[PDB]
This record gives C-alpha cells, sequence and structure tokens, in this order.
C-alpha cells in the first residue's frame, strides 16, 4: 500500500467486526469472498490496518480460551465510534479501474482474434463471480437482511448486464 | 498504469494536454481510477526518457518510436482484473447499522447518480457517433448497461422498502 490509501479501508475492517469478533484468517476470507467485488485494491493492507486500529485502540486482539485457543479481533467503543461517523459521512462516487475497458479503448491496437479472446476471458470471469457470489453472501451473512441483500443483488445487476453486452459484441465480431 | 495510457492516447496522433484531459474526463473517469491532474507529471517523465516529445506549435505531445513500443509491450501483457470500490455498495453492506429514512435517501441518491451517468454517456454518444468505432464502444456500450441494470434494481429495491412501510 502507500501514502494513498483511503482512510475508508479502516471502516470495512471495523464494520465486519461490528457484529461479532473475527480471526485474521476470516477477515481475509470475507475478503476475498465479498468485498472484492465491490472494494478492492485493499486485501494485502488487511494485517497492516489491523495493527494500526489496535495500535490507536479502535480494536483488541485476544485469545479466546474454552478447545483450542483463537485469537480474534474485536471492536471497542472508540472503533465502533469511528464506524459510524464513518456511517454519516457523504456517500462517495465509484471508483473502477478496468483494465480490460483500456484494452477495448485501444482496440484499434490489437488485432480480431486478440480482442475476441480478451472478450471471452471476460465474459468467463463475470459468469465465474455472478456464481461465486451467491453461495458465499449465504455463507458470511446467515440472517441477511433485505438492505444487505442490495449489495449483492446490484452486483450480480450489474455483471449480469455486462456479460449479456459482451456476447453481443462477440456476435458481432464473428 | 497512467504511463501507457498516455502514450496510448498519442498512438493516433499528437494531443495538448488540454486534449488529453478531456479524453480522461469524458471517457476514462468510467472505468479509469488516475485524475488527469495525478497524471499530468508522467508527460515530463516520458518526455524525460523521450518516449514522447514536446513542441511548441500551445504545447503539443508527439509519441515517439520508444513510445510506441512500450505501448504494445503493454497491449501484449495478460488483463488485469477489475478494481471497483463502490462506497454505495458498502453503505447496503453495512445496513443493517442506518436506519430505513438513511437507506432510502441514500438509495435514491444513487439512482439519480446512476441515471445522471446514463445520460451524460447518451448525450456524449450524440456527440461521438460519427467517429466512434466498434471497440471504443464496447466500453460506453458496457458502462451503459451496467448503470441501467443498477438503476433497474434500485428503483425496484426503493418500490419494495417504501411498500414495507
Amino acid at each position: 500500500g502507500s501514502a494513498k490509501d483511503p482512510m475508508k479501508g479502516r471502516d470495512v475492517v471495523l464494520g465486519l467486526l461490528m457484529q461479532k469478533e473475527l480471526s485474521g484468517y476470516d477477515i481475509k476470507i470475507v475478503f476475498e469472498d465479498v468485498f472484492t467485488h465491490f472494494f478492492d485494491g485493499s486485501f494485502g493492507m488487511i494485517y497492516p490496518t489491523l495493527r494500526q486500529l489496535e495500535n490507536e485502540g479502535k480494536i483488541k486482539k485476544e485469545v479466546v480460551m474454552q478447545k483450542p485457543n483463537k485469537k480474534m479481533y474485536f471492536i471497542t467503543d472508540e472503533g465502533r465510534e469511528e464506524f459510524y461517523q464513518y456511517m454519516q459521512t457523504p456517500v462517495e462516487k465509484d471508483v473502477l479501474r478496468s483494465d480490460f475497458l483500456m484494452r477495448m479503448y485501444f482496440g484499434n491496437y490489437s488485432d480480431d482474434v486478440t480482442i475476441k479472446k480478451w472478450i471471452k476471458d471476460e465474459i468467463e470471469r463475470k459468469e465465474a463471480y455472478i456464481a461465486d457470489l451467491r453461495l458465499k453472501y449465504e455463507k458470511w451473512r446467515v440472517g441477511i437482511t433485505f438492505v444487505e441483500e442490495i449489495s449483492l443483488d446490484v452486483g450480480i445487476a450489474s455483471y449480469s448486464a455486462q456479460v449479456e453486452t459482451l456476447k453481443k459484441k462477440l456476435e458481432e465480431l464473428e
């Protein structure tokens, strides 16, 4: 990461910890399963972010004893406060980096074979994400509510529309 | 990867900084995360390395053979996965910690925002249509399709939420 890391990255972690304590392992998997689709870019910064939040007193790492001991992170009231402050801020515009759309933009410097391949790869990718995501929300959000389901359904709506569009562009090319 | 984007823009023909900015602001804002202001120092860097040349024609930038070779090498690399950050979807994901009034407003705001993006792209298409190529139009159409589906899904969500209350 870098000096330009968004501070909002911290609220991804605090928000996750709002429901219950989680191990590092579990935070990483939720990130890969769910947040890669709508708050990506920050995966490698999970432990650095956890360590910083602990250093500031926003979370605490505890040995839960019972069975095998498990180290888990718990949010503190100071972290709750930072999370709730985040939630009252203005909603930031989407930020997207799509290498694929830029390749299409510069497509006139490629060739038809290569463009066709890239499109087919992109279709296959988005199709896989669609399939993955549903099952991952049932794993991570047992007790999923109407508002939580919006993130899923918007994502699937958007991916599916991208897939449909690309299939049509492919038809036209072939 | 600001470098490659600038060099790609200069492949067709030479451009002023103002020209490059317009492309960033009108096209790339929807699928590139670097702003023109952030990218601007790369012009001097590419100059210093001899990948582009600057002349006082207003200052125009011309790509060199060496810049062309860099760009072609970029086009050969594997395509990196999309990287999306959507504060809106995160608010929804953490929506159990908000309230109905706030959530409804967030959804109406997002519907308006995305409708505005679609209207702006449709306005730009009427501006671009004669020249736009098949491959340049893929970006445009994927964008419209994506935002349109988001708008239609969100309208259904708002209606259902309003029917709950």
